């Protein structure tokens, strides 16, 4: 019940204890692990808000005091009246750094509490939501010197009013399917291109062409948005080696965004609450770039880098997935923009994980999420065992809006 | 109830009725996942359903459940259980028993094979010697000069837990480690604690880096004995690379017989302590972990210097560079001395046919991600993009505790 992680390349051993705080549930029984599965009223309200305000008054070491206890009877009066209630701007920055801490899937999380919170529950039009995404890009954009931000929308009241973000991503390149059977762009966002193109975008029909945004404020019908170019700031894909690679024409943009997402805290739920900090370069190098339904590049690199293709046991899949990932990094370094390698990154979140049990007691860990996607074991996180489990605050998955949304 | 698994490349689902037969336990909860950790006497009581479980499941396969031979059996064990308290198994039974837990061992990528496994019974033997000779005939016949073949074999079961046999080394084929007196280690580090015992016990070290550990032999719950595996019965493979000359200069090589000899081996309740299994080498687990781990020969930098990388910085990749033609030269060289080896990309996509075929003919796969995706390039094999359910099937191979931790010493 009190709980061991051994880290079996240096021996180190944390309790954790953090783990009797979780509240939700993880898909695994006592029979069966689905470690490995990539999607496992009032009544309800004031037990979650009293927890989450419990927490707060903990964490700034007023806990039992009449400050605590006053805004626990004012949120419970809210909420037998209302029968929601409205979180002070205090709790609101509190609840979205404690959601990141809390996200056990999340490799960069030893930056957690640098995280610069926009708070957008004034917001009432597609129109307005595009002016604080657009106010959020360039903030978090930076020239280059990329900073972590979350912009929140206002909180789901019946659910027929719901502020949705319909993009995964703010900025991402569109999918089209070609009457060669074949994908032009990236082939993940066909279905969301197609959504957008019969809402009227005007389709340059390239590779790497940016996405309109589709926004939904109110529940309303979403309305397109394009983001003025001057806001996105792309890389160019260079290697420091091999002059015929820019010859493949590879860009991508420095800003990852994620707008899909929910954030929950103390029983709220705010279901669009885009948020942003920068790329760990394997995302792009190994999974944008080599992943077979992605851009799927290998076969193209390693011709050039003129390999025996003819086995397997060449390896020249991995000799090529290095190269891609060397000028990945070489190009964003080059120009400037933020990001960070595997190594360095996975180190950061050991480093992390320190902390968090001498601090915290713990850190949930979500080891098939935290190993990056090439080099497993010589990155220090495939050596550490991590323990998986869910707190609150958290952000969570959410259906496609165009599953939901009644037109 | 019904569990589906999906593909994630491919949209591919599958769906698991097998984890229904699953006895055993997880180490998770509804509030926990601990599909990251390590490590997560029987009385008459326990036993006789242990037995009719897995002769149910034996005369199930043999398609002879409920028939006459199928009964008598079940009462014959339960007779020879009240009697004795234990009961001894067919050749049979052995057979579908050690293949079994093979393919129910959800950490194996390499299960495509598990229906050919050669079944050597060793439940006749009584002294280390004896052990000796019967691992001798494992290693020649697995080894079957390169040309690779599974096999098994199985020394007698526990009986009150004070006469277990067991195999000492955790591989019947591994190198020596020798921590020097300036904090270094010479050979392999894995091993320094099992080299130190072996000395203590009366080996004569030759202290190089790539000394084959004699065999320590316990027989009957007897202090084990040392045995040298005959030189010629060893077969090894110098490491070079197809295109860096020097990469030879290294000094490298490895053995070519994976064989594990530590394990503890569950068939129907009955306990088999000594169990050595071998099969052949998925090339990553001496590329990757037993030359690149930080704790093992970690040879990363000396490569990289070789190959004059920029190592003044980690996003140079220069580590993941050096670990692939580390990896090239691992495969060139066992395959130039015909020694079988398996590439990871060539392997995972088999276990995925093995895992797809298993879920029809047998509805389900237990698997576990975590051990099953290579320790390199992790998501261009198509493993890494697979969803996998893990749980515990018997017959099954289990961990156990070294026995220099509970051996009662006799002098
Ligand atoms: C500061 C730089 C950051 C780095 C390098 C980083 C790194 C990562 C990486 C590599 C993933 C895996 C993504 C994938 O494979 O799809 C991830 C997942 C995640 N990150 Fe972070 N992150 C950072 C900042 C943040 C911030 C600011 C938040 C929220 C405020 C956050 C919340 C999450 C969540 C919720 C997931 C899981 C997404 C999912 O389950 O689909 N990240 N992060
Ligand atoms: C045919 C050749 C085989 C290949 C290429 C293969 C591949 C592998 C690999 C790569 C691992 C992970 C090892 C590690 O990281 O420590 C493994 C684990 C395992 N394999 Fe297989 N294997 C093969 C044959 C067999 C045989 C014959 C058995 C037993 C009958 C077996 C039972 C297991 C077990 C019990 C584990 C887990 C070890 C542990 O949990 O510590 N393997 N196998
Ligand atoms: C919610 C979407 N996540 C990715 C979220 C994400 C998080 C982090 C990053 N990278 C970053 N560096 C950051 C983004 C924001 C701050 S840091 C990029 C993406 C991927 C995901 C998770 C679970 C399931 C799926 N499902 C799917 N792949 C599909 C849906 C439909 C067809 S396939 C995708
Ligand atoms: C029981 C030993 N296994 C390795 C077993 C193994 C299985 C398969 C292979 N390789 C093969 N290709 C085959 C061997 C035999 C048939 S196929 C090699 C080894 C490793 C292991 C498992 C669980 C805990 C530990 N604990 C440990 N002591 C450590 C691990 C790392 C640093 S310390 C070790
Ligand atoms: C099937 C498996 O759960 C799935 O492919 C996971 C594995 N690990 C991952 N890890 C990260 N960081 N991102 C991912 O999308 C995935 N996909
Ligand atoms: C902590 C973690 O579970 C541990 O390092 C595991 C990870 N995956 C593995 N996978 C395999 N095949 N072999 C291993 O030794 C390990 N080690
Ligand atoms: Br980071
Ligand atoms: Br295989
Ligand atoms: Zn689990």
């Amino acid at each position: 019940r009190f709980l061991k992680v051994k880290n079996w390349e240096t021996d180190v051993v944390l309790t954790d204890t953090l783990h009797l705080k979780s509240t939700l549930e993880t898909g695994c029984t006592e029979h069966i692990c689905m470690g490995s599965i990539m999607l496992p009223t009032k009544d309800q309200l004031f037990p979650l808000a009293k927890e989450f305000l419990d927490q707060y008054y903990s964490s700034i070491k007023r806990f039992g005091s009449k400050a605590h206890m006053d805004r626990l009877e004012e949120v419970n009066k809210e909420i037998e009246s209302t029968s929601t209630y409205q979180l002070k701007d205090t709790e609101l920055i509190y609840g979205a750094k404690h959601a990141w801490r809390n996200a056990s899937r999340c490799v960069g999380r030893i930056q957690w509490s640098k995280l610069q919170v926009f708070d957008a529950r004034d917001c009432t039009t597609a129109h307005g939501m595009f002016n604080y995404i657009c106010n959020h890009v360039k903030y978090a954009t930076n020239k280059g010197n990329l900073r972590s931000a979350i912009t929140i929308f206002p909180q789901r009241t019946d659910g027929k009013h719901d502020f949705r973000v319909w993009n995964s991503q703010l900025i991402r390149y569109a999918g089209y399917k070609q009457p060669d059977g074949s994908t032009l762009g990236d082939p993940a966002n066909v279905q969301f291109t197609e959504i957008c193109i019969q809402q009227g975008w005007k389709a340059p029909r390239g590779r790497f062409d940016v996405l309109p945004l589709l926004l939904q404020a109110n529940g309303n019908d979403p309305e397109l948005f394009q983001i003025p170019p001057e806001l996105v700031l792309e890389v160019p894909i260079r290697h420091p080696k091999f002059d015929w690679f820019k010859d493949l024409g590879l860009k991508w943009y420095g800003l990852p965004a994620v707008s899909n997402m929910l954030l929950e805290i103390g029983g709220l739920e705010f279901s669009a609450c885009p948020f942003s900090g920068w790329y760990m370069g394997t995302e792009i190098g190994v999974r944008d770039y080599c992943d077979n339904s992605r851009y799927n590049i290998l076969e193209e690199v390693a011709k050039k880098m003129d390999l025996d293709m003819r086995k397997t046991s060449s390896l020249w899949k991995d000799q090529a997935l290095v190269e891609i990932n060397i000028a990945v990094l070489y190009s964003f370094q080059s120009d400037k923009v933020t990001i960070v390698d595997h190594h360095s990154a996975t180190e950061s979140f050991i480093k992390h994980m320190e902390n968090e049990y001498r601090c915290r007691g713990g850190c949930p860990a979500d080891w098939v999420w935290i190993v990056p996607p090439m080099s497993g074991s010589i990155t220090p996180v495939f050596h550490q065992e991590m323990l998986n489990y869910r707190l609150t605050p958290s952000f969570e998955y959410q259906p496609d809006p165009w599953n939901t949304h009644v037109w």
